[PDB]
Order: structure tokens, then C-alpha cells, then sequence
């Protein structure tokens, strides 16, 4: 029975993606608590934050949705 | 046609988890690339690398 098996695949991958969407959005939630951090001292020149600053750029949310 | 149907979740779903998965783990080794700057950049008593080590392993 095709439509049993893949109805079985389906709440498979749902609970997956209900995992999935939870773990890259807590990820990408700490991602933008450390460029708070960031924004918050910036101009106080400390090379460090630039260095984090620098990997912060390809996640910023404008490419993901444009803002 | 319910297996037709199904099928075509199942494929949307598929594209789905590639997506998110993709993207968990990119934001992972962004995440994993700031840990290692904080380790290296530990003893300087930095009290914002500080601020970021404790985002980093928050629950």
C-alpha cells in the first residue's frame, strides 16, 4: 500500500522538519544576540568584534528575507 | 488520489529539510567560527568576548 508508506514518510519528515526549523532558528537567534552584542560596542575599535563582525555579514537576515 | 498526493508532500517535504538543514548548519559553523575566536582570544579578560561566550552555550 503506496499511500500507507508514504503517509508514514510524511509525518516522518513533519516531525523532522518541526526539529529542524527549531534547531536552525536557535542557532540563528544566537547569531543575532551576538550582533547585538556587536552593534551595541561598536566604534570602540576593539579588532576582535571586527573579526566577528567580518563572520557575522553572511548571516544577516537582509539576504534571507530583504530588508 | 491520495498516494499522488502524498508523493508530492513527501517531495516538498524532502526539499524542506534540505533547506532548513542547509541552513541550521551553516549557522552552526558561523557560530562554531565565533567559539573559536572567543577561545583564542580567552585570558584577555575581554568582558564583551565574555557576553559572547555566554550567548554561545545559553540553553
Amino acid at each position: 500500500d503506496e499511500a500507507a508508506e508514504l503517509m508514514q514518510q510524511v509525518n516522518v519528515l513533519k516531525l523532522t522538519v518541526e526539529d529542524l526549523e527549531k534547531e536552525r532558528d536557535f542557532y540563528f537567534g544566537k547569531l543575532r544576540n551576538i550582533e547585538l552584542i556587536c552593534q551595541e560596542n561598536e566604534g570602540e575599535n576593539d579588532p576582535v568584534l571586527q573579526r566577528i563582525v567580518d563572520i557575522l555579514y553572511a548571516t544577516d537576515e537582509g539576504f534571507v528575507i530583504p530588508d
